[PDB]
Formats: C-alpha cells, sequence, structure tokens
C-alpha cells in the first residue's frame, strides 16, 4: 500500500462534514430494511439506538477518527459496529456508497440552501429598504463612467436588488432540483432488494425520487447548477462592490463605509479602504473557480461511478461557506454604510441637461435630429460664452430655436429631470416606489 | 479617426444577424410612439411600410452595407432614411441603442430556444424509444470502466434521456426570464416619453416588462443562463458520447455508427471512425469556453452600460448554432446505429454474479457480512477448480453453506440478474417501462410550455 | 450515406482556409523532400512547385474557388492542384498524413502571427518608457484599495505596466520557441514511413529543430495551449491597465483625457469622454481567456493519440491573434496619444498623505518605529484641533509633540522631497525611475533580437 | 464597530500560517539590511535574529500559540516576536509593508516548492523513459479516435508522454526564473523609504536578481498565474496519460493490470481491479484549472496597486503545489509497477492493420501514389471477397492486380516489420525510439 495514494484516495478529512446528514441517511434505511423485513423489530431499535449515539459524538465534537477511516461513511459504519456489534452489518445491505454519498451530499445542500436563502433575501430586503428611505437622494447615473444623466439614488440600489432577485429565483430552481432523493440506487442498477423508496423519501423528506438509477449516482448536474447559481450572485456581487468602492473613493466622495467594514490607517484617520468589498469582489474569482473546476471534472467522463466525481464535495463546501460569509457582509456594508447627500447633489452639473433641453423641444413637436442639434448649439453658444446652459437667456436660445419658451427654465433641475422617467421601471419616483412595491411582492413570494 | 479602433469597435460584421428582430423592434417602438403623439397616423404607415421592406431586403438578402454602418441598428436607420426620408429620423425618439440592443438580443433568443428546444426533445424522444424497442437487450454496467453488473441497455439510454430532460426543464426557467421585455429602459434612466411599455410588451409577445432601467439596460444574467443551461448540456452529451465511442472500440464490440455519422478507408473497411460523437464531445469545452468569457467580461464591472457589454453577441450566436448542430447530430447518431446484441450479450460473464450468488443468501435470512463471506468461499471454490461460478456443484455449494438450495441454479441468468431490480428507478424491464412512462410524461409537460 | 449537418459540422474549410498560404509552404517542403528520397523526378518536382505556387498566387490574389466537396483547406488545396498538372499532383501527399500536415501548418502560420504580436508588444512598451522619460517630473497620487495612499511619480505607474507587459514578451519568447519546432514527417501517428529526410523539412521550412515522438507531435496541443496562456495574462495585464487609465479618465479624478479617436461622445456633452477603446480592451480579457478555457476542456481527458476533438484549436488561435493585435495598436494609440492633466494631478496631492513620511524623517534622526509612528500621529491629531494641515503646524507645536523635530522639518512637505526618498533600486525616486527605462530599453533590445 | 463575519473572511491566518518559516526567513534578512542601514545597532540585531530563531522553532514543533488577535501569519510573528524581545520588536517592521512582505514570503515559499516538484517531475519522466527502455521490443495497436490504426511499439506510446512531461518541465524552469526575482524593498507601493541594501536582501534571501518597478512587484501576480498554467497543461498531459492508461486496463482492451497499491477491487471479484489512482488523477486537472481560472478572475479588471482582493492567491498556490507533488508520485508508482500483457498487446495486432503498407510496398516499388492505394484497395477488397485475411492471398492474385507485386511483398506481412518502417527521426522504428531515449536523458540531465 502506498502511503500518497491512501491520502490521495481519501477523503474523510472533508466529507465528516457530511457526518450528521450520513448518519440521518442511514436511519431512514434502516427503517427501510425493517420494513422489508431485513432487520427484525430489536434489530431496528439497536441500529437507531446507536446512530444516535454517533449523531450525538459527531455532534459534541467526541467523535474519534481512525487512521482506517476511508471517508464517513467507512468511519460511522466502524463506529456501530464498535457500540452494537455484528448486527451493525446488516445495515449496508442492498446498499453502496455510490447512492449514500449523492444522498449525504443533497440533504447536506438542501439545508445550506436553506441558509443562504435566509441571507440571500436578507441583502435584498435591506437595499429594498434603505431605497424606500432615500428615495429623495438624486446623484449622477454612469455609463463608461462617465456622468450620462441624473437619476436617483433609489434607482441604483434597486438596480441591485432586482438583480440578486433573480439569483433568488434560480436558488429556488436548483433547491427543487436538488429536493431529489438518490437512495435506493445502489451501485448503479438500483436496490436489489425491493427498498420502498417512497419511505425513504418521505423519511429523509426529499419531494420526490430519482427517476434512473445510473443517472442518480452518476450525475453531479445539482452541483454544477448550484455553482452556476453561485458564480452569476457572486457576478453581481463584484458588480455592486466595484460600485460601491468607485463611489467611496475621495474623488467621487459620494459614501463612506462604517469602520467595521473597512480599514485605514491613524496616520491619515479620514482615509477609509473599503477590504469588505475587495474581499466580496475577489470571491467572484473564487466561487467561479469552483465552477471551472467541476465542470471540467465531468466532461467527457464515462457512464457510471468514476472515483472523478469525489472532487463535488470540497467545491460545495468552499462555496456554500462562501456564500454565507459574502450575502452578510454585503447586507452590512449596505444597512450601515453613509451617503453624502451633499457630494452625490453637488455632482450634478447643467451640462447633464442637454439630453433633457432636447427633450424638451422634442415634447413641442420638433423633429428629434432637430431637437437634438438645437441643444448642440445651445450647448455650443454656452461654451463660447464661458457660461453654463442654464444661464443663457431666452433671448440666447431663441436664436437658435424659436420654439424655446420662457417655459425652458424648468429643464434646468435635477428633480424635474428624474422626475420625466414615469414609464414602468424608470427613475422618476413614482416608478421607484411601484418598484419597491413589486419587489416587497417579490420577496414575499421567493421566502414563501 | 483610428481605422483600427473603428474595426475593433464596430459590431456590424456580426450584429448583422440580428437585423429582423431589430426591425421587428423597431415596427413596435414605432407604433408606441404613435400613441404617444410622437409619430402621425401616416407617419406610423410609412415607417411601417418602410421597416417591412427592409425586413425583406436582408430575408431577401439583397440589403446593402455601408462602409460607414457601425452596428445593425445604424444600418436599418440608414436604410429607412434612404427609403422613406425625413420622417425616418423620428424613430430613435426616445429610444437608445443601450436598449434597443438588449432587446433585439433577447428576441433573438428566444426564437433561438425555441428551436433548440424543439431538437432538445427531438433527441430525448430518439432515445426513449429506442430504449422501448431495445427493451430486452442485456449488458454490462460499469464502474470506474470496469464490467459491475447486468443492466439492460434500455437502462443506459435512459440515463441519458434523464439528464437531457433535466436540461430541457433548465431551458425553459432560462427562456422564461428572457421572455421579458427591456425596450423602453432608455439609456439607463428609463424612457423619457411615457412609452407604453405594456403596448411594446403585447406587440413584441414578450410575456412582462423589466422592472429597473439601469439593470436592464446593464445586466447580462440572460446570456450567463443560456451559457450555463448550454454548457451542462454540452457535458452530457460530451458523457454519452464517451460511452459511445468506447462502447464502438473493436475491443468493447458493443455498437457501430452509421456511414453518416462516421468516417473510415477502404483499405480497412469494416473500422469505423466516430467523428460525429468526437466532434459533440470537444463542442463542450468550445460552448464551455463562451460561458467563461462572459463570465470574465461581466466581472468588476461598474453599472450601468460599459463597451465591455458588446462581447455577448458572437459568444450567443456561437452557441446557439452548436446546440442547433450538434444535437441534430446527436440524434442521428442514436437513431442509426447499430448494435451487436450478441457481443453486448457475450460481455455478460458469471463472475459478474458473485453479487447475486450473496444476496440470494441473504434473502434467506443469512445476514449480509456473512453471505457475502461465503459468496466469497464460492468463487474461491471454483477459481480453485479451474470453473466459473454458475458450474460449481450443488454440493460444492452446500459444502459452503446449507442455505444454498437447488433453485440457487437461478441466480446464473443475466435476466434474473436485472430483474431484481424493481424498486423504482432500478433496471428491471417493469421499471425500464416506468421511466418510459415518466420521461413522456416529462415531455409532453415540457413542450406544452 | 451523408447527413448534412454532421458534413457541415466536420467540415473545416470554412475556417482552416486561413492556412491555404502556410499549407502550401509545406507541400513545397515535403516536395523537395519526395524528390530526395526517390518518390518524385527531378523533372516532377519542378510541376509539382509550380503549380503550388499557381495555387499560393490565387490565393494571395484572393480569386482561388473551394468548391463543395472541399472538406478543409488540405483537399482543396489539393484538388486544385490536380487540376492544374493533373495526375502528377496525387504523389504529393505520399507518405504524408493531415495529421502531421495540419499541425505543421498552424504552426508555421503561428510562428509567423507571433513574430507580428511581438513587433506590437515591443511598441507598445516602448510607447509606455519614452512617455515615461518625457513626463518623469509629474507627480499624482499612487493608490491601494482605490484610496490615495502617497505621492509617486506619475513615469513610476506608467513603468508598472511596461514591466508586466516586458514580462508578457519573455513569455512569448518562450512559446515561440517550443513552436518553432517540425511536426512534419510524423505521419498519421507512428511517423513518416518513407525514411523523409526531416532535416531537409525543418531546413526547408525554417524551424529551429524537429519533433522528438511522432505520436505526441501528432496529437498535443500545448502550443495552443500556452500560447493561450501567455495571451490570457497579457490581456490580464491590459484589463488592469484599462481599469486605472478608465478611473484616471472620469471627471472626479480627471487626471486626463482620451484623445477623439480612442474614445465616442456626443455633441449634446462635448467635454464628455467615453473610453470605449480601453473597454473593449478590458473586455477581451474575457473573450482570449474564453479561449484558453475551451481548449484546455478540449484536451482534458482525451486519448491517444489524434481525435477529431483536436479541430477545435484553429478557430481559438485565430481568434486570439486577431484580438492581440488590433488590441496592443488601439493601446499605443490611446498611451500615446491621451493627454495628462498636470494641474489635477498636482492638485490630488494633499499634505495628510505626508504624515507617513513625517514620522520616516523622525526615523532617520533615530527615533524608534513605533514611536516615530506615534509622534506622526499625534501631529495630525494636534492639526486638526487647531483648525490646519500638518505642514501648517508650527516648529513649536511639532517640538511639542517631540524633540527630534528640527526647523529642516519644513522640508517634509514637499512632494517632490517625498518621492525622492524611494532611491532604493525599483522605488519612485528620479534616479530610480532612470534606471528602470535604462534597463527597459535594454530588455527591449535583447528581445527585439531574440 | 467591528463584525465577526468581517472579521473571519479578511483575517489569512488560517492559512497563510503555512508561510510562517519563509516569514521568519524574509524577516532576518530584513533585520540585517536595516542594521546595515543603521536603523539597528549590531546589538539589537543579535536580539532580535535570536527571537525570530526562536520563533521558527516553535512554528518546526508545532508549538507555535496563534490568538485571535492575529490576524495573519505576518501579525502572528510580530507579537510573538515583541513577547519574546520585547520593545526592540517594533524596529523590525521599519520602512517595510505587508505588501512587500507577503509576495516576498510567497515566492520564498514557492521557489521552494517548485523545486519539490521539479524532482517529483523529473522522476516521473525517467521511470517513463526507462521502461520504454526496457520493453522496446513490445508493439502493440497505436490508435486514432480510438480505433486501431496502424502497429506501434509499447515504448513508442510511452515515450509520447515523456516527451510532453518534458516540455512541462522546460515550462517550470521558466517559471521558477521569474519567481526567482526578490520583490522586499518595495514597500507599500512607492519603494523602501529608507535606502534599503536590496542587493543585500537579494544574496541573503538568494534571489536571482531584485524587482524592477516597486508598484509592479506589489500588484502583480504573474508568477501566480503562471505557475497555475504550467500546473494545469501539466494536469492535462496526466489527464491524457490517465485516459489511455484507464482504457488499456479495461477487460477488454486487456493490454495492462494496475498493481493493488494503485487499484481498487470487489472481494466477490478478485480479478478485477479498478483504477482509482488514475482517476483521481484525471479528475485532479479540473481541480487546479479552477484554481487558474479563479486566479485570473481575481486579477481581471482590477486597478493598481495593492488591493485585498489578492488575498486570494495563497490558497489556489497551497492546493495545486500539493495536488501536485502527490499526483506526481502516485503517476510514478502506477507507471513503475502496472504489469503489461506482451501476449494481449500482439494478439490486438491484425492483418487488416497492413493494408496501408501493402500500398508502401507498391510506392517503393514506383507506383504512384493513388495507384498503390487504390491497387491495396482491390486486394483487400479480393481478400474479403474470397473470405481470407490479405496475407493470404496468392501472388498470384496480387500480380492480377498489380505487376508490380513480387514474392518480396510477403515482407510486409510482418509486424516487426511494420514498425521498422519509420525509421524516419522521432518514428516507432527500434532505432529511433533508441536515439529519443538518449535524447530524453539528456534533455532531463540539462533540465539539471
Ligand atoms: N468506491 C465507490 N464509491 C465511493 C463513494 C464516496 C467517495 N468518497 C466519493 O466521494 O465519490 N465505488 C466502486 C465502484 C462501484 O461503483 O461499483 C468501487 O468499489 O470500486
Ligand atoms: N453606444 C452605446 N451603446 C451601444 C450598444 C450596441 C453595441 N453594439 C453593444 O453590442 O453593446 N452607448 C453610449 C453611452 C450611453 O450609454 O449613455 C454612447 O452613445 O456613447
Ligand atoms: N481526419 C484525420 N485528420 C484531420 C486533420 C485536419 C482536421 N481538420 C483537424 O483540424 O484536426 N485523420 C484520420 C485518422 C488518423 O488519425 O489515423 C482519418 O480519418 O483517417
Ligand atoms: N492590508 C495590506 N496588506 C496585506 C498583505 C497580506 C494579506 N494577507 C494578503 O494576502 O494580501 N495593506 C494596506 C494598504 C497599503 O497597501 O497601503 C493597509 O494597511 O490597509
Amino acid at each position: 500500500t502506498d502511503p500518497i495514494m491512501e491520502k490521495l484516495n481519501s477523503s474523510i478529512a472533508y466529507d465528516q462534514r457530511l457526518s450528521e446528514v450520513d448518519i440521518q441517511g442511514s436511519m431512514a434505511y434502516a427503517k427501510a430494511l425493517e420494513k422489508a423485513g431485513i432487520l427484525t423489530k430489536t434489530e431496528l431499535e439497536k441500529i437507531l439506538s446507536g446512530l444516535e449515539k454517533i449523531s450525538e459524538e459527531w455532534s459534541k465534537g467526541v467523535f474519534v477518527v481512525k487512521q482506517s477511516d476511508e471517508d464517513i461513511h467507512t468511519a460511522n459504519e466502524r463506529r456501530l459496529k464498535e457500540l452494537i456489534g455484528d448486527i451493525a452489518g446488516k445495515l449496508h445491505t442492498g446498499r453502496s456508497r455510490n447512492d449514500q454519498v449523492v444522498t449525504d451530499l443533497k440533504l447536506f445542500m438542501k439545508n445550506s440552501l436553506s441558509i443562504i436563502s435566509t441571507h440571500l433575501l436578507q441583502l435584498i430586503k435591506t437595499l429594498v429598504e434603505r431605497a424606500a428611505i432615500e428615495i429623495d437622494v438624486i446623484l449622477p447615473g454612469y455609463t463608461h463612467l462617465q456622468k450620462a444623466q441624473p437619476i436617483r439614488w433609489s434607482q441604483f440600489l434597486l438596480s441591485h436588488a432586482v438583480a440578486l432577485t433573480r439569483d433568488s429565483e434560480r436558488l429556488g430552481e436548483v433547491k427543487k432540483r436538488i429536493n431529489v432523493l438518490p437512495l435506493g440506487s445502489g451501485a448503479l442498477a438500483g436496490n436489489p432488494l425491493d427498498i420502498d423508496r417512497e419511505m425513504l423519501r418521505s423519511e429523509l423528506e426529499f419531494a420526490s425520487i430519482s427517476l434512473n438509477s445510473m443517472d442518480a449516482i452518476s450525475e453531479r448536474d445539482f452541483v454544477v447548477e448550484f455553482l452556476s447559481f453561485a458564480t452569476l450572485l457572486m457576478i453581481h456581487l463584484s458588480k455592486m462592490a466595484e460600485d460601491l468602492i468607485i463611489y467611496s473613493t475621495s474623488e467621487f466622495g459620494f459614501l463612506t463605509l462604517s469602520d467595521a467594514f473597512s480599514t485605514g490607517a491613524s496616520l491619515m484617520p479620514q482615509k477609509k479602504n473599503p477590504d469588505s468589498l475587495e474581499l466580496i469582489r475577489s470571491k467572484a474569482g473564487r466561487v467561479f473557480g469552483r465552477l471551472a473546476s467541476i465542470l471540467m471534472v465531468l466532461k467527457g467522463l464515462p457512464s457510471t461511478y468514476n472515483k472523478d466525481l469525489q472532487e463535488d464535495k470540497e467545491a460545495v463546501f468552499d462555496v456554500v461557506d462562501t456564500l454565507t460569509a459574502v450575502l452578510q457582509v454585503a447586507t452590512g456594508v449596505i444597512s450601515t454604510l453613509q451617503i453624502s447627500k451633499e457630494n452625490m447633489e453637488k455632482a450634478l452639473t447643467p451640462e447633464m441637461l442637454a439630453t433633457d433641453l432636447a427633450l424638451y423641444l422634442v415634447r413641442k413637436g420638433v423633429p428629434f435630429r432637430q431637437a437634438h442639434t438645437a441643444s448642440g448649439k445651445a450647448v455650443h453658444l454656452a461654451e463660447t460664452k464661458g457660461i453654463t446652459i442654464n444661464k443663457l437667456s431666452l433671448e440666447d436660445l431663441k436664436s437658435i430655436s424659436p420654439q424655446f419658451s420662457s417655459d425652458v427654465s424648468q429643464v434646468f433641475n435635477f428633480v424635474n429631470s428624474v422626475e420625466q422617467y414615469t414609464a414602468l421601471g424608470g427613475t422618476a419616483k413614482s416608478s421607484v416606489t411601484t418598484q419597491i412595491e413589486q419587489l416587497r411582492e417579490l420577496m414575499k413570494k421567493q421566502k414563501e
């Protein structure tokens, strides 16, 4: 026996995290075994009693792993034998580590996903609640990281909330396919003892049962799917982080993170580094790496079970802990950051209203092309005079288009600017208000 | 201006494919602009007529792209001006290339997903039909690419069909989020003219409208998703390809692909190369590469629109054409390959029944650990006598365990072996029939949706 | 029988046509080799080489007509040859396989492309170095966590990107080395069966050496993968420079303005310039990485030797070669034509950024690290309480904090003095920047030669 | 003003403590440079070096106690140093940053690791080449599309993998050289402010040269990326070799059997061995590639200079270093102890595989390529008709097809003669194989 081979093959170091679900799966299997008459009533009692002790050992942190333990399945089996004797061996009857390992992982994932959902909905709720409070705040909207047009700060917050809501929906879709029992698939051909799979389903609380035994022990669709959901969520978080890091620069000055989510030097007490957001942004790569690895692991693999499949667990574990930490830090950052209403409003410039000046002519019937040419001229005329467009005289304006009336004065108002956007989904207050309502309802349906 | 910059920035070369959907998007927008008062009834008639003429030029292949057209959106508006004059310019009022391009890509992807769905469901149907017909065929089931135990050829075919059915379910989920109208989001803050977005939705036949203008124009979730669906689908096909390429070796000898899906030489007329399956398997890399690229493009990008987002189209086009081609070739391969029932059956060996021999004792009350011990003794006994286990004598077996009775001869039958797995999902004939029924019911639902 | 979708998917002619000229060059060399092996006559050789020339010429002019039967470039070029000189043409492929012919084609193509990519990369690096030399006096904030950390020379910023790009150039040279090995003569997988003169082929095609093992030479796509790895790391460097430049071009930072040629805008906001050029560059990091990811997946788990899977290499190489070629030139245009705002870079320098220098001032007078740092922190607090900035504290103010503070301390509050502290090799001190420029010109020279 | 999730997420101590020793070496070299600069007196230096050595030993003995306040390995070492020698410890970080300290620690560790990896890699290559020498007489089928194409020597196959591995070894040397550049003395980003003697730090730490630009030296992770690229392409090679051997080990091919140490089996089927070793190896290509993917995404689009995002480099490097070390050794074991079936390999050789040589026979006689080819096809065609193998055709039968067929055609139908055709450099002919073995031995020598 080669020690390097043994260490490489062995999965106990990390798969012991599945200790509890593994016992849960065995208890369920033991009850079906009895029903199938493989075990006597008394034998069942003994088995279940022993399994409960083991759950407790792991639970209290007293379980002692042994050098011989290849995986969590062998470890639990070894300890039950130690606790109740020979009778423990009837438990693996008609059972394979192949369907046992995917049953364990799916039960762990269903529980993990339930937790991730709570944190994801909390992040969304936090953004939506903040959008509701700061709905009167206006700042520049950007394209190419250049000032485009005024937008409400809440529109920006809600843009991230909406995208995250789609991540929550995908999470639900992933959870559905994970909530399918694979136990009773045996090594690849199914269970040979006509085990009551419906009974196993009910006991382990799965929603339905796997359709084909070969597919059940061979596929890791649920792992890839979860990693795809995870990666896109991180993409969203990498973008929100990017936005917030830039807005927190001294140059932008739109906001400041709380002390808990930033770092800084006593020599420059006014400066705060957004470490929280940089950690979050870098995890998009950490999680994407996991998705890439499993995809490459599964590609070109022959049916059915192959040891290549063992690489699934460490990837799922890393991403579950990554998502759980990242979502809570994101929530914290969003709920505690402080905005500078003053600097956001200060960033609004008259130049950003030339588009609105053109729209003014459009609403009066001037064709789009000529309205844009007119505004461009007003902008040019102001520039030649060394003044801003909101300062041009009505006479100056008419020298370019008699269509400009004294009411053109209303164009140079940033509230009036964002208020143009009443069509559904836009930045006008009535629209932002509607979005908050839709999101509250969406979160409700998702939580449910 | 810099020529190389202009070439790199211009998207006309490929976004040309969006010609029809772009025209369809402008027609719906034109209709809403008229209802909004930006266009007169007559102007709307002139614009829709001109737009219809451009649609025909593209379909007929006579559209003339000018050196000045930077993108499909520009080419179409230029042409509309050539056709109807000045009024053509009012078309873009309140619209932006930002909400126009994602509307175009979504309309295009919605149509492509319908076509892909059709070929995906056809592949699944083909595998299911063959499993129904060849339901008596039995062969080795593998683990570590080593013979593990008997299974029905149909169980193998259905394992691939079940996976593909999950792919079809994901396709639907992706299609749902793609079927959301982004038009009327403007450059980023919304449409400034109170365009009737419900009307645009109904005209373009989208299921609902986008919730937030900034997100509608900035996100490419729908591209990523589609690419994740495509990639997992390809993973499944590369696995089925791996299986069939191996099963097609002369060493395995289980099956032979038709001439249409293989290649060969006259010097060796009996040898066939599965080029079709190798093309398919390598397309998993091709598709995954598009997924990785778009994810990297979006990572770390600030809000809202950035030119980085232009990389979406070539990746979507490639994957759509890869899937449509790959799915039809896969269906072809599955329906036209020829299996060797004789070699598949010859592949089944006695050695593969030692587990069964152990279950035989188990079903008689013998504890798992000791039934396996007894079956082991049996194997060794036959081993030291130069004979296969099914040739071991009744008294021989008895010397090992008295619980071995005359009825043990039924263990040495491969049909009885697979018939052990009647538990839902197993390889027993009844289970296979149930699966066929389940998938058919599943396909019915996915199709009526 | 034949399936239209299958033959369409298997056919590579639509893209492998690009290898037309190099496919013909490899045939001219193999022909010459066949003649030496005694397979062709001196008379035939002249015929064949004469026909290949016409073919080679037809592609060059753009008059070659591909036919429905042409499944790939190898088949197309042969078809036309037979059409040009007759049955004698059919002897050219004697002992040759599409297996060793296609890899020979791709490497010759990549050798030429890499030489072109080298020129562009070296020009980008030279652009950054020469600009650094000219603007060596410009000082602006150095950033960490995108927060102002400390004064640095703008040329130090330019050279940081130049140095990274230099390592990309070095990698390109290593990749080209392995690409510059002849695979022709490996046959289908067991080698050339006619005892062809591989050295003659090497010489004729101008490869540096020949492949050591037939199976490997036929199935490996290492040269494609590392070309792609090199391309991907190069794009990463460019994505970072793009990010910096995009942020520095914001009106918030106001450090620089791209030229109109490499940006977009509207007459409605004439002063605003969108950095489309840099955005295209940043996004191509994804595009190129996607190619590396695809080929690695195509090769993973493949059995020996040739398999049709390998056909996916060509489209990935073509895309990346064309992407780098366009991207590097656009990058060079961006760097050489952008305008910096010395005024704004200078205005971003604040007294608060010298608190670390203030501590260092004490460290050089023997004050321990902890005490000096504490001392500076106290000055920062005193300044704030007094309603001023640290460069405004009086000597008495400073002495009340530490006895080591002497009148010369006023020299700390000078940004040139600040960057001039970093004379240790690699720092932002003017002499260090000068040295780097000289080292980079040297490196470019040696790489240029290599 | 502190958040437990944020703290846990931000600290790197859990994993960067692996850099405990090289961190100490970096501190010792720095301390010496400081003494030379005059920042430390010789006496202070002797006390600092003495404390650093004790910390080095504590880690060596697994006695080092990490405290909850330890954010990273740099912080934990500085804390303990002060506990051991008092205030004097504070002068050590003078003019230094964790920014140039961490990359120095990572390059030192990676240089040591690449040294170990090269040894195992060179040993894997040697294993293949020496086996090829010994089994040089063995012949078996060569495959294209996994279909029998033409006879080749077993040694040609083995050497094909050795040659690819040899390029991996070359890339490793290239990567090591760029890793062997000292970044210490770069400070936070602008360089070292105390005119520290970098050439001295270089000599003490044994780097080949020193970094050229402080910002780049602190910001770049090229060294991490290209080492992950080297590792990923190396894993691709191993995945390819694993695929070949897993297939050759099938009952269906019967070409070889793995030893018990690197295989797994079933008790009811003692003659069957599962190549778990090779599957673990194949799957690791995905695991390593995942690491490559993650770091690329982490770096993509990041602004200069240091960002907390860069913290993700370490876990990826450690995982891959440990993966290659184990994988290379297992691969060596599998190749060294596996047993081939000369009988089965020769058995797989068939007359059908010689039609090609028959055509070559005519071309050497002077028959134009296409004629020789068409003639060979007629030969196989007629053999089939008469329902006999091609080696059974009478010279008469052959002459009717082509006048150029002489009695010596009998030479074509021999497998050794078949492989012997390939004497051109690189071919499978015994002489060509011998030349390869010699070339590879010299290569391995030079790569040292
Ligand atoms: N070892 C095994 N399955 C192990 C599952 C748990 C494993 N650690 C994993 O994570 O995949 N199975 C087989 C083959 C079986 O598939 O028939 C064998 O005994 O070699
Ligand atoms: N050009 C543009 N979006 C173009 C979309 C179509 C493009 N080919 C793509 O594929 O993304 N937008 C802006 C900035 C706007 O976003 O405010 C501009 O005019 O510079
Ligand atoms: N099809 C082939 N080589 C094709 C090379 C060019 C191809 N378009 C590619 O790009 O890989 N070879 C074989 C098998 C040979 O590998 O022995 C055959 O069909 O006979
Ligand atoms: N935290 C930091 N460097 C940390 C290095 C080690 C870290 N665990 C990593 O792995 O990147 N730097 C700064 C900013 C400095 O870069 O100016 C700070 O003190 O906030």
